[PDB]
């Protein structure tokens, strides 16, 4: 096949998509699985004055494989407003709705030259891109596998299960992974006992990202 | 009919269930709609040393209608662990799984003596109560209407829409209401523009709690 494609979404913004995407791509590249990081849509950015956006971090890592990459090669719709993409676009660029057909072509083109194309979304699954399409719809159009990153705090059970319900209702292969931060041992006492019960009762278990680099690489590469 | 029953859930813990439940019950009582506040299951409490739990706040308000009420009349399963009810029960009371049939009877009994019975859940919809039942399942068994309180911060769009998807997939009447806090005007710039678009495109609109006391009272009392 051409390169595999893995979409990274989350329970919400700030859950750890960027952090976990970078860790996974680093691991894959270290294993000889040539992997690129893409951030097709990004809000809340000012590129004239700040070089620490998700796309900038991705670019730093990606340039270890291709010096010629620039920001515009890996991020295509970028807005100042710290909001959902649809709202940012309507306010800042009302004459250019986000074109997911175009994005699909650009993203799939990278499957020629990489073993794995990692595509970070923005916010969570239901975040609107166009009037018709949210982030999940975009992932579906891409025919990507899904990695959904959860936060590690009280409330993650609800947030994971809401996403599980939405994901299992659609036709895609997915995995939910908890981004367990350094210094959090409340997790193991408070939330983990339910994750373990859930996993004994589910065909698709919720995993801990930091325990799962090998498993998630395998997931990302399996099948067609 | 006997009194109506309204379940109050949320996007997650700390979104405003208790605060909004109290405001709604106060409004209803002021309008002559005799309303009780119940917190059947509560975690994270130590009643020997703290009298500020949701059930204690409810009790204060409820005693304006019935001096004889005590905590045990309005809250039935109470645990120290700051966790989902299922985990707290398994750790603190392994021989007494939460009995939702019993809770249903106790809650419905209040429909004899009140025009409206408001039942606050714990956390969000997918929070586990027993191995088989979550908070939504409990609300379904109760045959209550649902009021789902959302937080007012960046990310509410995703959280509201995840809940909308779950709720619309089940057989219950529901309303999602945003708990818009004092001093937040970012909401109106960041999130509200999408809520307005969504509402023009949806048969069941997302409302702002603080704008909606009359509407939510009407909702709670309508029909059988
Ligand atoms: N495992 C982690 N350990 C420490 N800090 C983390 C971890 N995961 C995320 N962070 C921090 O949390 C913030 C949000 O993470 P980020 O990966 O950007 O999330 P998202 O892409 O979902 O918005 C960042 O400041 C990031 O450095
Ligand atoms: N509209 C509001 N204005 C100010 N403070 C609020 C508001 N809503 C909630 N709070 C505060 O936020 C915290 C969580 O609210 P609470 O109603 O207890 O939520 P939940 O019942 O969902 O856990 C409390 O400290 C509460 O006083
Ligand atoms: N204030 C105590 C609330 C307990 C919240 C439980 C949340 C479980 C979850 O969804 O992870
Ligand atoms: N860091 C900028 C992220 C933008 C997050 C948009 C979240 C929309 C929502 O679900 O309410
Ligand atoms: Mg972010
Ligand atoms: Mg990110
Ligand atoms: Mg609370
Ligand atoms: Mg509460």
């Amino acid at each position: 096949f051409q390169g595999h494609m893995l979409f990274i979404s989350a329970t919400n913004t700030n859950a750890g998509k960027t952090t976990c995407a970078r860790l996974l791509a680093q691991y894959c590249n270290a294993c000889g699985v040539k992997t690129i990081l893409l951030k097709p849509i990004e809000t809340g950015v000012n590129d004239a004055i700040n070089h620490s956006s998700d796309a900038h971090l991705f670019l730093q890592d990606n340039r270890l494989l291709d010096r010629s990459l620039t920001l515009k090669d890996i991020s295509f719709y970028r807005y100042h407003k710290v909001s959902a993409p649809l709202i940012a676009q309507q306010e800042e660029d009302p004459n250019a709705p986000i074109d997911t057909d175009n994005l699909t072509q650009r993203l799939h083109n990278f499957t020629k030259t990489y073993d794995l194309v990692i595509v970070e979304g923005a916010g969570g699954l239901c975040v609107p891109i166009t009037l018709e399409e949210n982030m999940l719809d975009f992932a579906l159009k891409l025919k990507a596998k899904m990695l959904l990153i959860s936060h590690d705090n009280l409330g993650l059970i609800n947030d994971c299960l809401l996403n599980d319900f939405l994901l299992k209702s659609h036709q895609l292969d997915y995995k939910i992974a908890i981004n367990l931060k350094g210094n959090n041992t409340a997790f193991h006492s408070i939330s983990l006992p339910y994750i373990e019960l859930f996993n004994t009762r589910s065909n698709n278990p919720i995993v801990i990202f930091q325990q799962s680099l090998k498993v998630l690489m395998s997931f990302a590469l399996k099948g067609s």
